[PDB]
Protein backbone atom coordinates (compact mmCIF):
# COMPACT_ATOMS: atom_id res chain seq x y z
CA UNK A 1 0.00 0.00 0.00
CA UNK A 2 1.09 3.44 -0.86
CA UNK A 3 1.50 6.26 -4.00
CA UNK A 4 2.28 8.85 -4.85
CA UNK A 5 0.21 11.79 -5.81
CA UNK A 6 1.85 14.99 -7.79
CA UNK A 7 -0.52 16.92 -10.32
CA UNK A 8 -2.37 14.61 -12.28
CA UNK A 9 -0.24 11.87 -11.63
CA UNK A 10 -0.56 8.76 -9.59
CA UNK A 11 3.06 6.96 -8.73
CA UNK A 12 3.00 3.34 -7.45
CA UNK A 13 5.14 0.20 -7.58
CA UNK A 14 4.61 -1.71 -10.88
CA UNK A 15 3.95 -5.24 -9.11
CA UNK A 16 1.16 -3.51 -7.34
CA UNK A 17 -0.96 -1.57 -9.61
CA UNK A 18 -4.40 -1.81 -10.27
CA UNK A 19 -6.46 -2.57 -13.33
CA UNK A 20 -7.57 1.48 -13.28
CA UNK A 21 -3.70 2.24 -13.20
CA UNK A 22 -3.11 -0.19 -16.31
CA UNK A 23 -5.96 1.35 -18.24
CA UNK A 24 -5.05 4.95 -17.34
CA UNK A 25 -1.09 4.19 -18.08
CA UNK A 26 0.90 7.00 -18.88
CA UNK A 27 4.64 5.36 -18.36
CA UNK A 28 5.53 1.77 -16.43
CA UNK A 29 9.40 0.41 -15.98
CA UNK A 30 9.56 -3.55 -14.48
CA UNK A 31 13.18 -2.90 -13.99
CA UNK A 32 12.36 0.53 -11.70
CA UNK A 33 9.23 -1.14 -10.10
CA UNK A 34 7.15 1.68 -11.05
CA UNK A 35 4.42 2.60 -12.62
CA UNK A 36 2.61 6.08 -13.57
CA UNK A 37 -1.48 6.40 -14.06
CA UNK A 38 -3.14 9.11 -14.80
CA UNK A 39 -5.72 10.96 -12.06
CA UNK A 40 -8.83 13.00 -12.46
CA UNK A 41 -7.80 14.74 -9.08
CA UNK A 42 -5.44 17.17 -8.53
CA UNK A 43 -2.36 15.28 -6.52
CA UNK A 44 -0.41 17.90 -3.97
CA UNK A 45 2.62 16.30 -2.95
CA UNK A 46 5.97 17.93 -4.02
CA UNK A 47 8.40 15.75 -5.44
CA UNK A 48 12.50 16.48 -4.18
CA UNK A 49 15.05 17.47 -7.09
CA UNK A 50 18.19 16.87 -5.02
CA UNK A 51 20.87 14.40 -4.28
CA UNK A 52 19.95 14.37 -0.30
CA UNK A 53 21.43 10.82 1.46
CA UNK A 54 19.29 11.43 4.67
CA UNK A 55 15.50 11.08 4.91
CA UNK A 56 12.54 9.85 6.31
CA UNK A 57 10.65 7.12 5.40
CA UNK A 58 7.11 6.08 6.62
CA UNK A 59 6.81 2.06 7.82
CA UNK A 60 3.77 0.90 7.87
CA UNK A 61 4.00 -2.87 9.59
CA UNK A 62 5.46 -0.82 12.74
CA UNK A 63 2.98 2.44 12.23
CA UNK A 64 5.87 4.59 12.64
CA UNK A 65 8.19 6.93 10.70
CA UNK A 66 11.85 6.25 10.83
CA UNK A 67 14.74 8.49 9.98
CA UNK A 68 17.45 7.06 7.40
CA UNK A 69 20.55 7.24 5.93
CA UNK A 70 20.53 5.78 2.12
CA UNK A 71 22.59 5.30 -0.80
CA UNK A 72 23.04 6.82 -4.29
CA UNK A 73 20.52 5.52 -7.41
CA UNK A 74 21.75 2.17 -8.25
CA UNK A 75 21.56 -1.45 -10.09
CA UNK A 76 20.88 -3.71 -7.07
CA UNK A 77 20.90 -7.73 -7.39
CA UNK A 78 16.66 -8.36 -6.29
CA UNK A 79 16.20 -12.14 -5.88
CA UNK A 80 13.11 -14.11 -7.70
CA UNK A 81 9.66 -13.11 -6.17
CA UNK A 82 6.44 -14.33 -7.64
CA UNK A 83 6.13 -10.72 -9.82
CA UNK A 84 9.43 -10.62 -11.25
CA UNK A 85 12.02 -13.05 -11.75
CA UNK A 86 15.55 -12.64 -10.44
CA UNK A 87 17.20 -9.30 -11.95
CA UNK A 88 18.99 -6.10 -11.55
CA UNK A 89 16.68 -3.40 -10.30
CA UNK A 90 18.09 0.39 -10.99
CA UNK A 91 17.45 3.81 -9.44
CA UNK A 92 17.13 1.78 -6.33
CA UNK A 93 18.76 3.41 -3.15
CA UNK A 94 19.79 1.10 0.20
CA UNK A 95 19.46 2.12 4.31
CA UNK A 96 19.89 0.32 7.09
CA UNK A 97 16.02 -0.07 8.57
CA UNK A 98 12.93 -2.39 9.25
CA UNK A 99 10.68 -3.49 6.13
CA UNK A 100 8.13 -6.10 5.29
CA UNK A 101 7.15 -7.22 2.26
CA UNK A 102 3.78 -5.03 3.04
CA UNK A 103 5.70 -2.00 3.56
CA UNK A 104 6.22 -1.11 -0.54
CA UNK A 105 4.51 2.14 -1.21
CA UNK A 106 5.68 3.92 1.93
CA UNK A 107 7.01 7.29 0.90
CA UNK A 108 10.77 8.38 1.73
CA UNK A 109 10.66 12.25 1.92
CA UNK A 110 13.84 14.97 2.62
CA UNK A 111 13.26 18.38 3.25
CA UNK A 112 12.97 19.12 -0.22
CA UNK A 113 9.91 17.01 -0.61
CA UNK A 114 9.14 13.20 -1.93
CA UNK A 115 12.53 11.21 -2.74
CA UNK A 116 10.83 8.02 -3.69
CA UNK A 117 9.33 5.05 -2.21
CA UNK A 118 10.11 1.25 -0.52
CA UNK A 119 10.35 -0.92 -3.18
CA UNK A 120 12.60 -4.18 -1.71
CA UNK A 121 13.80 -4.73 1.73
CA UNK A 122 14.94 -7.61 3.71
CA UNK A 123 17.86 -8.88 6.28
CA UNK A 124 17.56 -5.41 7.98
CA UNK A 125 17.90 -3.44 4.49
CA UNK A 126 15.58 -0.97 2.84
CA UNK A 127 14.75 -0.62 -0.68
CA UNK A 128 13.53 2.56 -2.37
CA UNK A 129 13.00 2.88 -6.11
CA UNK A 130 13.63 6.87 -6.57
CA UNK A 131 11.80 9.61 -8.54
CA UNK A 132 13.56 12.61 -8.27
CA UNK A 133 15.31 12.00 -11.86
CA UNK A 134 11.67 12.18 -13.34
CA UNK A 135 11.39 15.43 -14.37
CA UNK A 136 7.97 15.23 -16.17
CA UNK A 137 6.00 14.85 -13.35
CA UNK A 138 5.76 18.49 -12.79
CA UNK A 139 4.98 19.72 -16.21
N1 LIG B 1 11.05 -4.66 -6.07
C1 LIG B 1 10.80 -5.96 -6.12
O1 LIG B 1 11.17 -6.67 -7.05
C2 LIG B 1 10.05 -6.53 -4.93
C3 LIG B 1 8.78 -7.27 -5.37
C4 LIG B 1 8.02 -7.83 -4.16
C5 LIG B 1 8.92 -8.70 -3.30
N2 LIG B 1 10.17 -7.99 -2.97
C6 LIG B 1 10.62 -7.74 -1.73
O2 LIG B 1 11.59 -7.03 -1.53
C7 LIG B 1 9.88 -8.39 -0.58
C8 LIG B 1 10.28 -7.79 0.75
C9 LIG B 1 10.85 -8.58 1.75
C10 LIG B 1 11.21 -8.02 2.97
C11 LIG B 1 11.03 -6.66 3.20
C12 LIG B 1 10.47 -5.83 2.22
C13 LIG B 1 10.12 -4.44 2.06
C14 LIG B 1 9.57 -4.33 0.85
O3 LIG B 1 9.55 -5.53 0.17
C15 LIG B 1 10.11 -6.44 1.02
C16 LIG B 1 10.91 -7.54 -4.16
ZN1 LIG C 1 16.33 16.67 -0.63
Amino acid sequence: SGAIYVGNYRVVNRHLATHNDWANLVWEDSSRDLLVSSTTAQGCDTIARCDCQTGVYYCSSRRKHYPVSFSKPSLIFVEASEYYPARYQSHLMLAVGHSEPGDCGGILRCQHGVVGIVSTGGNGLVGFADVRDLLWLDE
